[PDB]
């Protein structure tokens, strides 16, 4: 169970962007219509200025899996923006952690992290901190092989997440 060999796997960092967030704890079984809502109505002050975000969102959530952890929507600004209430403006740093760009339909997502689950058990590395998610594009329209989503996840921990569809 070390050289199972499933999907290619990358080390990859987090970059440095200024990225405006409403830092909420949420359940999994909430959290899918949270995003939905929340893509769709992104604070009066960033869609009330006049401007966009100067990338697509990324959705990072801190906390090992549990009922409740804390997510953050993250939309991407060049820096002069201001947030209100939660939806605030802040700033991301750099870390190493397990990421691979799903790219095609969509499905269980589960699938995914079991395999960056195994690949950092074998290297022998601990947590990086948070997980990401990533939206870029929206899907259907520019094709379903061309949405990618680079999931990176915490290293070693836990991650007991699955549908299980059987």
């Amino acid at each position: 169970m070390d050289f199972e060999c499933q999907f290619v796997c990358e080390l990859k960092e987090l970059a440095p962007v200024p990225a405006l967030l409403i830092r909420t704890q949420t359940a999994m079984s909430e959290l899918g219509s949270l995003f939905e809502a929340g893509y769709h109505d992104i604070l009066q002050l960033l869609a009330g200025q006049g401007k966009s975000p100067s990338g697509p969102p990324f959705a990072r959530y801190f906390g090992m899996s549990a009922g409740t952890f804390e997510v953050e929507f993250g939309f991407p600004v060049e820096g002069g923006v201001e947030g209100s209430g939660r939806v605030v403006t802040g700033l991301t740093p750099s870390g190493k952690a397990a990421s691979s760009l799903y790219i095609g339909p969509y499905g269980e997502i589960e699938a995914v992290y079991d395999a960056l689950m195994k690949w950092v058990d074998d290297n022998g590395f601990d947590l990086s901190g948070e997980a990401y998610e990533i939206y870029l594009d929206n899907p259907a329209e520019t094709a379903p092989d061309q949405l990618r989503t680079r999931v990176s996840l915490m290293l070693h921990e836990s991650l007991e997440h699955h549908h299980h569809h059987h």
